[PDB]
């Protein structure tokens, strides 16, 4: 019934995500100096630190928002993957995996007791 509740439990599986050591290459914005064309290739970066401050500052209005923002991590890493064999996008489909198993719940419940207060 709690439609809030979605916030702390985003807050904690961001923090399930930073002990993985899969999110490695994501905790931080795309170093440029690393993948000098890296902007040429994706239009918008993403990372889980953007993603948690955007979280922290009251800047998400509901789960679907954080979601969407971090499965463009994902497809940021897909996108500039030389191959479906690279290791950073091996990574990066782990941690995919890792988090919709964890969201599902999330933005089922929240969902759930949006329809329930607009009923
Ligand atoms: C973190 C930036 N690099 C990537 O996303 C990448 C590199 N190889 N495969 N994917």
């Amino acid at each position: 019934y709690d439609i809030q509740a979605w916030k702390k439990q985003c807050e904690e599986l961001l923090n399930l995500i930073f002990q993985c050591e899969d999110s490695e290459p994501f905790r931080q914005p795309v170093d440029l100096l690393e993948y000098p064309d890296y902007r040429d290739i994706i239009d918008t970066p993403m990372d889980f630190a953007t993603v948690r401050e955007t979280l922290e500052a009251g800047n998400y209005e509901s789960p679907m928002e954080l979601c969407k923002d971090v499965r463009l991590i994902f497809s940021n890493s897909k996108a500039y993957t030389p191959s479906k064999r690279s290791r950073i996008y091996s990574m990066s489909l782990r941690l995919s995996a890792f988090f919709e198993e964890h969201i599902s719940s999330v933005l089922s419940d929240y969902k759930s007791a949006l329809r329930f207060h607009k009923r």
